[PDB]
């Protein structure tokens, strides 16, 4: 009877549901985009609402689709975009305001404060976070502090907070419940990564009434069910959470430490398992939390990339350069090279292991002869650039060179992306079956807190290396590329005014 | 010293010139385009003006680039758009109306007149034409008609008639010289092809003061020279012409009986080679004059189609449904069929050997699948089909099979169409390496005309069939397409409101 875990995974862009047997095979799939709102330049926002609504009725589609009901829904794993914010009413789940991107960067001037009062360090120390409007704590601050009443009852308690796992779970259970996961805590920059708990400090510098925070839970276990019709008398039990990043990692089955991967999706994100230890960043990474080998938890090292996927989107709607009838790749593959052109993706800021949030978008070296074509694939490149920064810190940080780098999302269906990856890395690059392990992670979660599954063990036949992709161009080459990109990198910092 | 002839080419849509060495190798070349007025539809005009500005500048450009100077050039060429006729001012060489090109269908009800007073057979028996709109003297008329004074002026003969080559010419001797050649003549439907002289009834019946006429002359003798600048005192003879359709003939070297080409421009025009004897079309081709191996008259069948490139050239320009980048056949490709699709380019009327100046463009076998892509090939194939309905009137007209279809013009080298007419022909296509024959014709007669040449032979082996098409579709295939075209058709004639 129930034979099917289902995952919810709201991303960035749209939202997302996957249909999966216990042969850990995907039945069926729903997707939905959602409006990405921009305020003003640096600016990002979602509609609270609209993420509910379209993450809802994809629920309901793939399984409408497959011929599923609810009663055969062993369980629901859920997954989101980090950081991204959100906070309403309690008593209405009225949002007192829309939910605030992981990449706006409006919280800049309090993380400026943050640096001035010199909290680096303490931050660091207790979040393994870095200063940033990346992360939620300043997000929630600000909003509170553009609400008018806001504090008081937030205080009163009237008013609630949560991240996307947390708002999508409440609404499934007429706010019912209203908790996180570990990994998804870990990224507010409110929690204690090491205590395992809200951090008082924390709550105390930035003003965040704790009367606004959830119950932090463990990535798998049972935290409620939903009714969502059917047959009568059915509920469909919530067990797993993690951030898509971390439970990419997880359906990546990277459970033991020194294991990694690389997910090219709306921004890259390459993760490494640090075991049960914490380990500190020397090299502007992260420090967080993960998933243990049945989402226990665990750590990791993570750089995050903000643009990568958003970049070709970029290209596809704004620019209008290509189409999804004429591939990025299809024109990258036009031209031999960008023709000299650097493309500086700081469309949000920086990000790791640069952190500037006054960098911003730009290209470079052009020439009366640069087309099109060139800047396509120049902007393709800059994903592999950044990619190397973060992965080069990583070892440094980490102590392990990666003999591959194991990778996941659509981006890396891009052959031309892979290849000059590896090529630019000059490393094995090792492209598996299916690309969206991030939902298998979630499926995986709550699978496994619900018995469907007793342990990968069962799931590691599951990976299919599909590809595999080993340098091309040599070191000399290697090197005097990446110094562009470097060179390029630099132009596009401090752009913004303050 | 002089090592060069030269070849003006004077197309429906751009003038072009050639240079070519005594080796009859292509030294350089020239395309200026002009514009197609259409003061409305079904009507199609040129600027003589800019006929003539396009085409002298051209002559002068080739030169240039090539470094070549007056006295190299062993002498000119020139071969031009048949019927397409000109009106001027003897005095001042001013036209008195736009050129009317050979494909408006306005003359149709003098047309119809003539039908009525019943000359089918005597115009066709002596100029070996058809009643259409197509030919030279209901134009002529139709202006003197239409312009005041015309008539008398021209009695008078202060007005003066011409076709291309005969305008071209004029104009390059300032007005010194005014003659057309036979093959030109005989497409005026005012000259007689047996009798090789103006017909006089002709004139008598469409009203044409032969005073407005020109000397006939023999498609290779020398014409006149003309001054172009250069070393003082440099004269280039002009010794060399005939209609572009019959240059390319007998560029392809058809120049013995039964020997026959297929012209690919900006419409379709095969003729075939009879000798020195006119052979009467029972099929609905025209009968007319063309060029024994030294530039001796000749005849021939021919079939003319009014829509081929510049199909094309819609589909690109008008359409936008292609670029110069992307291709016809590009996207016809993309596609298997026309998915049911048809269409028949009556854009201006059909021709033979259907003959209805009442058709106009039509698209039938519209579905909701149905795409642009299909539509694109749709009309690439048109060209075959028609192709198709004349080679067969041809074959039994002539009364013989081609064992192959030897073909010259721009869209030979498409591929697609090339393999497809073939297939649809059931017949090997011969695709030669110079795709612009109509150039070389001239070149020849002139450089024969000149001594430039001895003849002929010398010139045997200057041919290469760079690509040989071979038929991939069954007689019953062949067969049901064709019809659906043939159906087709009908509809789409007779559209035009008398
Ligand atoms: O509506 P269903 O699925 O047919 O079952 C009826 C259920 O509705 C409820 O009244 C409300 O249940 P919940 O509040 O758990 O959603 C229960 O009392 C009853 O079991």
């Amino acid at each position: 009877e129930k034979k099917y875990i289902v995952a919810l995974d709201q991303g960035t862009t749209s939202s997302r549901a996957v249909v999966m047997d216990h042969d850990a095979n995907i039945i069926s799939v729903s997707q939905r985009e959602f409006e990405q709102i921009y305020p003003k330049p640096g600016w990002v926002e979602h509609d609270p609402m609209e993420i509910w609504a379209t993450q809802s009725s994809t629920l309901v589609e793939v399984l409408a689709k497959a011929d599923i009901s609810s009663d055969q829904i062993a369980a629901i794993g859920i997954t989101n975009q980090r950081e991204t914010t959100i906070v309403w009413e309690k008593e209405t789940g009225k949002p007192i305001y829309n939910a605030i991107v992981w990449q706006c960067r409006r919280t800049a001037e309090i993380c400026e404060h943050l640096k001035r009062d010199g909290l680096e360090d303490y931050i660091r120390s207790n979040t393994g976070l870095v200063i940033d409007p990346y992360f939620s704590g300043t997000k929630v601050k600000w909003i509170l502090d553009h609400v008018e009443g806001s504090r008081e009852r937030a205080r009163r308690g009237e008013l609630l907070f949560g991240t996307v796992d947390t708002w999508l779970i409440w609404k499934m259970t007429q706010g019912r419940v209203h908790v996180t996961d570990y990994t998804n805590a870990s990224r507010t920059m409110l929690f204690n990564i090491h205590t395992l708990d809200w951090d008082d400090k924390m709550l105390e510098v930035l003003d965040i009434p704790r009367e606004m925070l959830p119950e932090v839970r463990r990535s798998s276990e049972v935290y409620g069910q939903t009714n969502i019709g059917g047959k009568g008398g059915t509920r469909i039990p919530i067990s797993g959470i993690a951030g898509d990043q971390q439970a990419a990692l997880f359906g990546q089955l990277c459970v033991k430490e020194g294991m990694a991967k690389n997910t090219y999706g709306t921004g890259c994100f390459m993760l490494m398992n640090t075991g049960e230890k914490a380990v500190k960043s020397e090299n502007g990474l992260l420090t967080t939390i993960a998933c243990g080998p049945t989402g226990e938890v665990n750590y990791a090292l993570e750089g995050a990339v903000f643009m990568a996927g958003a970049s070709i989107q970029w290209l596809r709607d704004e620019m209008k350069l290509i189409n999804d009838a004429y591939d990025s790749e299809y024109f990258a593959t036009k031209v031999q090279n960008t023709n000299g052109v650097y493309v500086v993706p700081a469309f949000t800021g920086l990000g790791a292991p640069y952190w500037d949030p006054y960098a911003r978008g730009a290209i470079f070296g052009l020439t009366r002869g640069v087309n099109a074509n060139h800047i396509i694939r120049a902007t393709l490149e800059s994903i592999a650039y950044q990619t190397r920064d973060v992965l080069e810190a990583m070892q440094a940080d980490s102590g392990i060179r990666l003999h591959a780098l194991r990778v996941d999302g659509g981006a890396v269906a891009n052959n031309f992306l892979m290849q000059f990856q590896s090529d630019i890395l000059g490393t094995r690059v090792e492209r598996p079956e299916v690309r969206e392990v991030t939902a298998l992670g979630a499926a995986y979660l709550a699978g496994l807190a619900v018995g469907f599954w007793q342990n990968l063990d069962e799931l590691q036949e599951k990976a299919v290396i599909e590809r595999e992709f080993r340098p091309g161009i040599e070191t000399t080459e290697r090197n005097y590329r990446y110094a562009g990109w470097k060179k390029a990198v630099k132009r596009a910092m401090a752009w913004e005014e303050h």
